């Protein structure tokens, strides 16, 4: 789809955790 | 600036990551 | 029947998923 | 060989979600 959303994540460590999951899910969707 | 912006493609993934973020925040709030 | 064993490769991913799992369990308890 | 770690996850929907995230992270790592 063409819809983008933003989430404000408190703290660098939590951001990197969620960023990694987000990127991984995006990559998996692209590869499916 | 204590919050970092996560850009997410798709509403389902947004809702998932929002739910996880909320759970992580609650876990932090309850940490000893 | 409600428990499943998640098989994970590597300590880093284990710690990430363990943290999320614990946080989801806590959110459930407070829902 | 790989070093496996295990987590006990309560609930099939939660298990399948965390399994999906786990698999996506594995894919992202494999893709470098």
């Amino acid at each position: 789809g063409s819809e983008y959303f933003t989430l404000q994540i408190r703290g660098r460590q939590r951001y990197e955790l969620l960023r990694e999951i987000n990127e991984a899910l995006e990559l998996k969707e692209a590869h499916s």
